[PDB]
């Protein structure tokens, strides 16, 4: 089981970490969501599907910097919604093919009333999402740690 | 502050996510209304009411599946109506007692003019409603995320 | 292989005909589409999937009455678009399960410039769609003929 | 009157449907433009120009897949720009010769601010464009339905 990003780095069999940059709407008002869909960016696959079933959870999502300070959020994982930062590990998604399948994770972030001017800085760490992978074969229990960075500034109108 | 559901589950202190399975009218004609009343499904209470006031909003309500594609309508939160899907956080409702109070949320849904046959599938996700809880005591700001599923097919007859 | 409608009649193994009523937007201007999605109304299944593959086409779509006189159209079948009335039989869709699967057919109908007042009458025949079913097993070649009737009047504003 | 495509197919007299497979820029940044020029792909001619004038509109253009969700923009039909997806039939272009003339349709597409990673998948449907042909001779009113597919992944970098 391994993962890669749309146009860049991989995390190999056994887990590891990678950095992922995301495009954010440059302007967001209170009562609006920024939607950050990682499923167009993070893809995984099962290496031995005919003999092994891999199980993949969102083990933990965490907020950093301007998202931690200036936004509240929810996370959508495989069709179900959760608070963001997360409060528990999700149910598992099954990976059963050598063909890349997106990791179905999307953040929905909304500015709190204090947000104003640059609520998120360009290039800054906004989130960490931890993909936990297991199987029906052996004791493998691996973390794929995704560090989420903002491409651009996000301004909340004052 | 925590919440429970009718013959099911709980989201404990600090928030979290639950699934809510709701019975729907099997038949709703164009022009007719489908009512999804969560006030009979979702109940919350204040844990230290002698000392704390709890504040509770519908932060966001979103439509999914057949409700998203085949219906339009409103959300009534404690007496006032709003568009659904929502565009802003509602006013607060106070929880000031240890005894279960309904979450006063109801969806008022009516078929699009072109809908017919099976407009909602049994077992499908129809809505996500986020309960945001704060207080007059500390910095607690918790999301209680309700994933609302149809128990049955809803048919718009033709 | 057989088919049924959402809340009514069946066409049995061997083919046959049925009448299907559809809800139409009561008011349509030039440059707007009426969208008639039969996939919420017509469902089919394979009776012996473990041993037989069924193939299902839209063999022909035809317009009648007010649609023939007052609208031009396209038909969407399993993700691809065609003129309506059709000019040939579609590629086939595979049915490989005893579980009901919709027949993925949707009409997109737009008023011609002459349309005015009641362009479609309530209860009138508007379309015939012919489902042709074959298999990889024997010589079975069957027609499921769907007669499409308007529920309500459709008015084109003058 | 009929139409042909670059190294492919034809829709003959009387209209019909074809698939068009188009090469796309592999990378389009937010702020940048993706151009889908069908003028190099779709060619039509008049069969009896000594005697007949053929009239040709873009009757409707619709977006699908990643183009629908991840892009916004316009359609340029013979020099004038319009919203895409479309809201009205365009002016006519005349075909008055037996020699292939391009269908002068081009999509001008730009990423939504929140798009990143794989915004269009290879092999996926991105658009349907309906060519409506009439004449100055008889009642012929024919639809030529072009189903437009991406040949490659289009990545919005982050
Ligand atoms: C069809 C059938 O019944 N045939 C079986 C054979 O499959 C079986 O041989 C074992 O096959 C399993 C997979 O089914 C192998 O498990 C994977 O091993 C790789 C690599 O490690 C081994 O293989 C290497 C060569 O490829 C060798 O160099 C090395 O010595 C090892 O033997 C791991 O990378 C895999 O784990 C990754 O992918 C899986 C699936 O996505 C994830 O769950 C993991 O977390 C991880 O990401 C597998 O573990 C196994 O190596 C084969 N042999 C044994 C005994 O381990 C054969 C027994 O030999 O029996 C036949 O009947
Ligand atoms: C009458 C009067 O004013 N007397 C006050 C005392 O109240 C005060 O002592 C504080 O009392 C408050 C209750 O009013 C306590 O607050 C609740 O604590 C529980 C449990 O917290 C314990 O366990 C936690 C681990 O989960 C620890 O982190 C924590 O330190 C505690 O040990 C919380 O669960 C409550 O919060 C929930 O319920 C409320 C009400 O529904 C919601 O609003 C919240 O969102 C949340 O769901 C309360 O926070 C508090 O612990 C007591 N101590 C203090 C000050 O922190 C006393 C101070 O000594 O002063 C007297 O005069
Ligand atoms: C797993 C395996 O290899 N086992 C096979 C057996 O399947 C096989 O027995 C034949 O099985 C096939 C299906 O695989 C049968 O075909 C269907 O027949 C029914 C009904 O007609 C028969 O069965 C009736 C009882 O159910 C009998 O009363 C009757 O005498 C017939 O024998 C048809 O309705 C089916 O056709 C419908 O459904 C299919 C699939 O959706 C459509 O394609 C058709 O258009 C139509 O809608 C099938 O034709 C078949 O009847 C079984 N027997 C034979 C010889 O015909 C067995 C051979 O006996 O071999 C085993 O190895
Ligand atoms: C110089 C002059 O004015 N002389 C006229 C003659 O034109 C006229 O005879 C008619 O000539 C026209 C061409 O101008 C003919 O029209 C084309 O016919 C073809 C083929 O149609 C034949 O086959 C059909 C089967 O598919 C039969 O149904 C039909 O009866 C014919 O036998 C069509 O394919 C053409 O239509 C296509 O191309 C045009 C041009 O691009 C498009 O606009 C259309 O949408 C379509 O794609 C034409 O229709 C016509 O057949 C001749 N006869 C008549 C009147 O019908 C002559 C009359 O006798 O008068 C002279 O003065
Ligand atoms: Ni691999
Ligand atoms: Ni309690
Ligand atoms: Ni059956
Ligand atoms: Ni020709």
């Amino acid at each position: 089981f391994a993962c890669k990003t749309a146009n860049g780095t991989a995390i190999p069999i056994g887990g590891g970490s990678a950095n992922v940059y995301v495009n954010l709407a440059p302007v967001v008002n209170v009562g609006q969501n920024l939607v950050v869909d990682l499923s167009t960016q993070i893809f995984c696959h099962n290496d031995y599907p005919e003999t092994i079933t891999d199980y993949v959870t969102l083990q933990r999502g965490s907020a950093y910097g301007g998202v931690l300070s200036n936004f509240s959020g929810t996370v959508k994982y495989s069709g179900s919604s959760y608070p963001f930062p997360t409060t528990s590990e999700t149910p598992r998604v099954v990976y059963n093919s050598r063909t890349d399948k997106p990791w179905p994770v999307a953040l929905y972030l909304t500015p709190v009333s204090s947000a104003g001017g640059v609520a998120i800085k360009a290039g800054s760490l906004i989130a960490v999402l931890i993909l936990r992978q297991t199987n029906n074969y052996n004791s493998d229990d691996f973390q794929f740690v995704w560090n989420i960075y903002a491409n651009n500034d996000v301004v909340v109108p004052t």
